[PDB]
């Protein structure tokens, strides 16, 4: 039996990694992910200059998941580049970096700086087009003209295969339009579905008050709230972009949800809220539960059922 | 202690009604809603001609809510007009009718027929701009130019106050742009937030198969999945649309959830998934639980806390 994944010119010991933004902001975070049993890791969505993010409280754990308005707290692109160039142990596992410039001009400058490091070390880019928590910064992925611009400029400046983190879509026309944009960019080699469900609102009935401080209580939803939306997006892009990989992100707490994501088309599976709750020990448990499920079904590799969800 | 709601010319005994599409397609269904302790009721979203809807299975109850791809099964607009003109007992409670023409022209023909019945009986219109389950028919509320055309043409054709059933939004700019459109139409007196979270995907791990037949398993999500999104939309439009009412729909299973909607800004509270699960006896329970919360908090009327959620 094998959980191995061969994509992007690497072998991954297994399909699992952190969701961007969870256990990946500091060198300590990145160390703990690296020493984890995860198949991979991705660094926090970073910006050209450092950010401290939004005021507190900006995260709230819920029975069904999470709400967050972190505000892109990050140590700045130079930290993540130095990590990727100097610190990270590639014999342990491949590294992704997430980048979330707040304008096309900022993204261009950042990805340009990654090029030499990708060439030397094999560091992979995930471009974040779906941050829902910086005030006055709408989600790029909900604007297909803007999205086309970022993909054009990043394809030109970076010039190497990369991936995109997408916001959830909820309409077939949007799947169609998103894919038509993504299919115009041959350098877009994977699509991560999905970022949090943007701009939810949680209120505490006892004190009649929102639970997070920024944006009048409005923040992105992670966890159990997101699983059906995540599965849909994964499968929708899996079908519409056959020449690209899809990565699954959303609602994974167990081997079973990972199995569903893979069945829908996911090559890699990212874990956010659950990892924030349980710590990097989850990767060991997820490998065991996924192997258990496969053993029960008599599957020996992921390739036996990846993308084989059945319709009626 | 009072759950009464005074809006749009009518007195409502309590803020509760069914969500469009649940317990409201047949005369029997509407009878059961009328006999219930609900403050009001709404008829199924109807089309000019009858529809049988999507093939089966097209509904699946879930631990955290529902997925449906019903496909607008309805008896046609003449059936619902006839109920509103000849059958419904207005002394019991007011009636709404939801109309979901699949083109602006269809919608126009349908609303023109409603005018004499609204004038005579007080029947209220909710225009559905958010059906996610008819193949080849994208949700109108996700196209702000299309939305403008429908509201223009319906406003002219109907010429009386009406409401709109909106899709959930997940971006602040979408809240702003939707509000900017709605605010150009003074006849739009209320906004229902929200329709189901569109185009989710549920997969059964046991048989590795989707649970609904239409659209490769893709259907609208209801229930616990949608509460934070619903609350956000209610609040967002409550603030941006001071000349209009907001109706809350989504995640309501108890008085506490109802309380949160009202605190977010809701005038009426609709109940979908939970009514499908429990039947119309639920309305007796929701009234009791809301009364209990108001009692504990010392609120004598809904007006004392409607829209008074506290931010930090
Ligand atoms: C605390 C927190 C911070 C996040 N930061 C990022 C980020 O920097 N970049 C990003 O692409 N997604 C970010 N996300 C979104 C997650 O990557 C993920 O898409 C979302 O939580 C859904 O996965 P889940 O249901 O496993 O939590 C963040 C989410 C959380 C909860
Ligand atoms: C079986 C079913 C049928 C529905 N049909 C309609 C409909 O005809 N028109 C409509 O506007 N919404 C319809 N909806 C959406 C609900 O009115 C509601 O917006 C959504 O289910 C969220 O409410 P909930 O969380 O209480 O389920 C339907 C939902 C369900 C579960
Ligand atoms: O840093 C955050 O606010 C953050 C970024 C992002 O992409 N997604 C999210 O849910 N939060
Ligand atoms: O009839 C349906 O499919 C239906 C219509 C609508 O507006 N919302 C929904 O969830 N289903």
């Amino acid at each position: 039996m094998s959980l191995k994944v061969n994509i992007l010119g690497h072998e991954f010991s297994n399909p699992f990694m952190n969701a961007a933004g969870v256990l990946c902001t500091t060198e300590e975070d990145l160390r703990r992910m690296t020493e984890s049993e995860s198949g991979s890791l991705i660094g926090k969505s970073c910006t050209l200059a450092p950010r401290t993010g939004n005021p507190e409280p900006r995260y709230f754990g819920l029975p069904l998941g999470s709400i967050n308005s972190m505000g892109l707290p990050n140590l700045g692109v130079d930290f993540y580049l130095s990590y990727a160039a100097q610190t990270h142990d590639y014999s342990r596992k491949p590294l992704f970096l997430s980048m979330s410039g707040l304008s096309v001009e900022e993204s261009v400058e950042m990805v340009k700086k990654l090029v030499p490091i990708t060439k030397e070390k094999g560091t992979i880019l995930e471009l974040n087009l779906s941050c829902p928590n910086v005030p006055g910064k709408p989600q790029v992925g909900y604007d297909f003209d803007t999205t086309r611009t970022y993909l054009q400029k990043v394809s030109e400046a970076y010039g190497l295969p990369f991936g995109v983190k997408m916001p959830p879509y909820f309409d077939i026309a949007h799947f169609d339009m998103a894919a038509a944009v993504l299919n115009d960019f041959p350098l877009v080699k994977f699509i991560t579905c999905v970022n949090s469900i943007g701009n939810g609102l949680v209120i505490d009935p006892a004190n009649e008050t929102v639970v997070i401080k920024p944006k009048q209580g409005f923040g992105g939803l992670g966890g159990k709230y997101v699983l059906p939306t995540a599965l849909a997006n994964v499968n929708a892009f899996f079908r519409r972009c056959p020449d690209k990989l899809v990565f699954g992100c959303g609602g994974v707490y167990s081997g079973e949800e990972a199995f569903l994501h893979i069945l829908a088309g996911a090559s890699m599976v990212q874990v956010g809220t659950a990892l924030h709750d349980e710590g990097p020990i989850i990767f060991a448990r997820l490998n065991k539960e996924l192997q258990e499920i496969m053993t029960n079904k008599g599957y020996k590799t992921l390739d036996e059922f990846r993308g084989r969800v059945k319709t009626m």
